[PDB]
């Protein structure tokens, strides 16, 4: 089964989402016309199916404006490693553009 997790909701949806997540969460704020983005959307469902303890969640900018504007999204793809902490959400990397080998080894080095 499709692995990653299309969101489509309100930025507390959003909040609410990864608080659900067992462990690490990948958010992927994308558009479908942004070519790394595209290049990234590619190969996202490899590493999420070689990785089933990480929640990989994208979320269309166009579709989810809301969300990504309060969630402080301009530049994309904007990807944010996190994780639940008590009833807060920690923040363990962030960054814009496809980076596929800080991905990797994000995963890699958290768990």
């Amino acid at each position: 089964s499709d692995p990653i997790v299309h969101f489509n909701g309100t930025h507390e949806a959003l909040l609410n989402r990864i608080k659900e997540a067992p462990g690490l969460v990948l958010v992927d704020f994308f558009a479908t016309w942004c070519g790394p983005c595209q290049r990234l959307g590619q190969i996202l469902p490899s590493i999420a199916e070689a990785n089933k303890d990480v929640t990989f969640i994208k979320v269309d900018v166009d579709k989810n404006g809301n969300a990504a504007d309060a969630y402080g999204v301009s530049s994309i793809p904007a990807l944010f490693f996190v994780k639940k902490e008590g009833n807060e959400i920690k923040t363990l990397d962030q960054f814009v553009g496809a980076d596929v080998s800080r991905i990797k080894a994000d995963i890699e080095k958290f768990k």
